[PDB]
């Protein structure tokens, strides 16, 4: 069987994909048309039908994975279109597979004939998947990178992060809603908490008040926008900075507060909304992060999911926030492989089956 | 002068004023005509202009206070008309004051000729008024209460609470914004940190949402609301409960999380929508409570602000969350003159000047 990774989650499906490099001449004539079909098909193309991507940035290149040399794919797709997936199996095995989708859709996954599908522990493929991937290294890159001087835009740069030693860890996991994890061993990790305030409420929240029919377009408004035209800041209220409790005046006191105000919710733009949101919703997550740190008494927080692709604007302001509000003792991580970490668990568990 | 204290914040004013009932015949002589104008107006109407309203069930009668006995008024009005209150202040004295607005509006206050403002912390005065009030009573009764079995319907029940020792203490104030504080000793007490997710978020949320023109709507709106029409719940990723991590599949996993289907946002109603604003809110501040309770190790948790006036959705809510999430090792408290602790606690700065 082709070896695969699977993670299907509440928006987004995930696929990791090892290609073999090292076939012989006698394993290339043992082979069957139809893997052939797949392995071509796969690695022939950059998109699959109208919503399937391959992520070629990711790709690990001459891996040795379970005694063989291969490059291994990172590939994405909406998790409404899993019954096309699905379809495609049937019209052409033991899958690994991960997220709240590996239950909900598991007779789904039975109707491919002779399938076995094995559920996977989310957080065991996350922990081992993340840690794995570190340890290969991207292409002898860092996996792990961190944005240097988050407090001053002319020097703020992305700068690599060693993670040889990762323990503990605080993970937080931003996909439709937040998980934060807590990783002190290999074998000893829970996750901590949650909060529901995350990648599908802006997506969802965005949707309404813009109209935006893309995460994409989502962002692409955020950029444009000013998102003090719809919060109320600590200056609003107090006229300045509130030093007593240090609070700049810069500081958001109520998001979405001035949109209390019939005549600024009419000249607000949605550039401006979308960008409130964005602030929002990210600056939630950096302050649920920090208590969570302060709690567990761990101090490297690591951001994964897919809330942070192509998205800049909240990796930068999470940086920032993160250091200013902790005073310097709180660092946020970030990784380059963030979206695909249990799909590459799965695959690690194929050996146990 | 008449004795009043006064707390302006971002959205509302609030004012306490004492009256006093105990009037000599000569006292009443040397009482000036526009001071008794002021009493009478203030005591005869229950409604003061088109905004200004005065909380009569919240009145403390025959209170002693600086030596007199009086009857203690509750009255608020929006800070956007606060104009209208100076210019009748000037066609018509000591004033205590806190909140924001005490200092950006300290220069519209001394128009008022001979006025002096003396600005008071506002951490001091909420810490004050709310130990004043719940040591008064409430005309006998208790001023702090919670909700008895709030995990189960035909038996919750608001019942009393004893603060005859209140320490410690943490103190959840919902306002424009939310401010956690901890309250160790009377003189030990501290701002833990804040949100910025606020009643002014749910009200500039809502308004953008569905229209509704006041607080009162919202709320109104939300009653009749299903916020699982625009929430993602654990059973919609998972087909049912996480038991694997404690999930009940009846959990929110991403707020407004099914508004990213252009179908659903199609469907979905003002009330659904409403509904999930307060939802949304409501759950995260308990949540944020919920951690900085495990981090300063205090289990009363105590929420004040006009963000929970006439809302007993989200007092309901935030008293089973916080037992249900904390395993009950957390108790949500509240508070009859929650809107009001920082204008009384000004009210009592009166002696020091
Ligand atoms: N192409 C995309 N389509 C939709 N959302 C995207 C896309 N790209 C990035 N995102 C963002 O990434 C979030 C989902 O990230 P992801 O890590 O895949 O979560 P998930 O696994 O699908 N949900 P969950 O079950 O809670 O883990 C979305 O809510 C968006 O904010
Ligand atoms: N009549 C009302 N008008 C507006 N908001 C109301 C009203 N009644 C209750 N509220 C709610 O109460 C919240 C404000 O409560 P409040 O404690 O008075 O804060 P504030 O002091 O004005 N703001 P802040 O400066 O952050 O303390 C609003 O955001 C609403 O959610
Ligand atoms: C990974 C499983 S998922 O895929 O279904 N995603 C997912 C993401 C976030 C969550 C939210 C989550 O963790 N909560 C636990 C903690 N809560 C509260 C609420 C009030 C209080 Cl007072 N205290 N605590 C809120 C819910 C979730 F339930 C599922
Ligand atoms: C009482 C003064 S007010 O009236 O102006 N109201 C008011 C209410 C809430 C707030 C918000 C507040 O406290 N923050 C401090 C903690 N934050 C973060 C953010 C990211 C991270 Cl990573 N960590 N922490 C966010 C802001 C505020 F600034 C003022
Ligand atoms: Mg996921
Ligand atoms: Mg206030």
């Amino acid at each position: 069987s082709p070896w695969f990774g699977m993670d299907i989650g509440g928006t987004l499906v995930k696929l990791s994909y090892f290609e073999p490099i090292d076939i012989t001449a006698e394993e290339e004539q043992e082979e069957v048309e139809s893997l052939k079909s797949i392995r071509k098909y796969l690695t022939s193309n950059v998109a699959y039908g109208s919503t399937g991507i391959r992520d070629v940035h990711l790709e690990l290149k001459d891996l040795t994975l379970f005694g063989r040399r291969g490059n291994l794919h990172f590939i994405r797709f909406p998790t409404q279109d899993l019954p096309t997936f699905i379809q495609m199996g049937r019209d052409k095995t033991v899958l690994c597979a991960t997220g709240g989708g590996a239950y909900k859709f598991e007779k789904d996954f039975r109707t491919i004939g002779n399938l076995h599908l094995h559920k996977l522990d989310e957080l065991d493929c996350l922990v081992k998947g993340l840690l794995y991937i570190d340890s290969v290294s991207f292409n002898g890159q860092a996996e792990c990178y961190y944005f240097a001087n988050a407090s001053e835009p002319e020097r703020c740069q992305k700068m690599p992060f060693n993670l040889d030693d990762p323990y503990p860890l605080l993970v937080v996991n931003i996909g439709s809603g937040v998980s934060i994890l807590a990783v002190h061993s290999k074998d000893n990790y829970k996750r901590v908490t949650g909060t529901s305030l995350g990648g599908g409420t802006f997506l969802g929240l965005c949707s309404l008040l813009t109209g935006c029919e893309s995460f994409e377009e989502a962002l692409e408004m955020a950029s444009k926008g000013d998102s003090t035209q719809a919060d109320k800041l600590v200056r609003d209220i107090y006229g300045g900075d509130y030093e007593r409790f240090g609070l700049p005046g810069w500081a958001v006191a109520s998001s979405f507060g001035n949109m209390i105000y019939k005549e600024k919710r009419e000249s607000v733009s949605k550039e401006d909304l979308a960008r409130a949101t964005l602030v929002t919703i990210t600056n939630n997550i950096g302050s649920v992060a920090r208590m969570c740190a302060v709690n567990e008494k761990i101090n490297r927080v690591v951001f994964v999911g897919n809330f942070l692709r192509v998205n800049t604007l909240s990796m930068k302001l999470l940086a920032y926030a993160l250091d200013y509000w902790s005073k310097g003792q709180l660092k946020a991580l970030f990784l380059e492989h963030e979206g695909y970490f249990g799909a590459v668990g799965a695959l690690l568990g194929l050996p146990n089956f």
